[PDB]
């Protein structure tokens, strides 16, 4: 006996997790041969252990998923994108690095609104 956050997730797996939401959602478009994409996961699972229950963080590759990646609009990566927990708090898209400090001061703005 032993005991055992980040997950990478498709295209289908966003639609559900947008819909289905209980807390604000951080969705990270990345890809694998981005340094500041590598950068910014380390960030993220920082972020996502800090804030264990008000946020959940989930990654998507965008080669892996070129569709979505396209209908999105996808330009320049990494590209964040924060939903808030309840609809009328508005969403924040962004692109490049952003250091965890950072990441959860926006959770935390978006937390008071």
């Amino acid at each position: 006996h032993m005991v055992i956050k980040v997950e990478k997730i498709s295209g289908e797996q966003l639609e559900v997790a947008i819909a289905s939401r209980d807390t604000t959602l951080i969705v990270d478009f990345f890809a694998t041969w981005c340094g500041p994409c590598l950068l910014l996961a380390r960030e993220l699972e920082q972020v996502a252990e800090e804030m264990d229950g008000r946020v959940k963080v989930v990654k998507i590759d965008v080669d892996e998923n070129p569709d979505l990646s396209n209908m999105l609009r996808i330009q320049g990566l990494p590209t964040i994108v924060i939903i808030p927990k309840d609809a009328g708090k508005p969403a924040l898209r962004t692109e490049g690095f952003l250091p965890a400090a950072q990441i959860m001061e926006i959770v935390g703005q978006i937390e008071a609104g």
